[PDB]
């Protein structure tokens, strides 16, 4: 189980490392008392490299992640999300024990957004992790992939390839675990 530490999520004080509820009842962003409370506003310039980091008790052999944006500062199940980065394999890490960035690309207008990190764990229960953060962008993108909370279930043991990964894709896992190009993810 993991949670995002950078960028700083909304409602950090009540954010836990549990995945989204399987029935979709807390999608998006782990709906709770203070889901969209700004703990710390995160700020990024277009083209600026920004840190993405995580804390928790198990990386579940990694998996695959997206970084997505919505103009909604209080997203609902009907919000439109656009992917700015996909990481296929090796996210959030490969092993447990005692690395990633994203950039706001050209084509994103300055303004206020919600940023989401989503993670599909390679090993264990068929889960979707999601944490959301307030992002201010100072001054070609596909819809975010959703599975495991919507009746679409992924396959255990594989680093999934997103159907629509977008043009910014990093591979950080073991090639032997990476799903085939064009494979059905769920
Ligand atoms: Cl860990
Ligand atoms: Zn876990």
């Amino acid at each position: 189980h993991m949670m995002m530490a950078q960028p700083v999520p909304y409602g950090k004080d009540t954010l836990n490392n549990s995945p989204l509820a399987a029935d979709g009842s807390d999608f998006p962003c782990k709906l709770r008392s203070n889901t969209y409370q700004v703990t710390e506003e995160n700020t990024a310039a277009i083209g600026q490299s920004m840190p993405l980091s995580f804390i928790g008790s198990a990386v579940h052999g990694g998996g695959s992640c997206q970084v997505s944006l919505t103009t909604d500062r209080e997203p609902t199940k009907d919000s439109k999300w656009i992917v700015i980065k996909s990481i296929e394999g090796g996210c959030p890490a490969n092993v447990d024990g005692n690395k990633f960035t994203y950039t706001i690309p050209e084509g994103i207008e300055p303004g206020k957004y919600t940023l989401a990190w989503t993670w599909f764990n390679r090993i264990g229960n068929r889960e979707m992790y999601m944490n959301c953060a307030p992002l201010t962008v100072t001054g070609n993108f596909p819809p975010m992939f959703v599975a495991n909370v919507n009746g679409c279930t992924t396959k255990e043991g594989v680093d999934i390839r997103f159907p629509n990964p977008g043009s910014i894709v990093e591979y950080a896992g073991d090639k032997s675990n990476l799903a085939a190009e064009g494979s059905q993810a769920c």
